């Protein structure tokens, strides 16, 4: 219990949610300034199931900025539910 850990769930609008696909899509859009966690395969609508990849982060920076600044222009058909947080301390 220490480390900082964060969690973004990205879901496509479309009922052809390619969780594989969104997978290479995820790696790219990892924060540079870390390295990602553990992804998870939970479902939102009817049968449009998201990837919540973590992120573990400690002695790493600021850097993670580029998550955000990635999300400026990520998945525009996978909204992400980028407001989620997990502060292992």
């Amino acid at each position: 219990m220490g480390d900082v850990v964060a969690t973004i769930k990205v879901m496509p609008e479309s009922p052809d949610v390619d969780l594989e696909a969104l997978k290479k899509e995820i790696q790219e859009r990892i924060p540079e300034g870390t390295e990602l966690h553990k992804i998870d395969e939970e479902p939102i609508a009817f049968g449009l199931v998201a990837l919540n990849v973590m992120v573990v982060v400690g002695d790493a920076e600021g850097g993670t900025e580029a998550a955000e600044e990635s999300l400026s222009g990520i998945e525009g058909v996978s909204n992400i539910e980028v407001t989620d947080v997990r502060r292992l301390m």
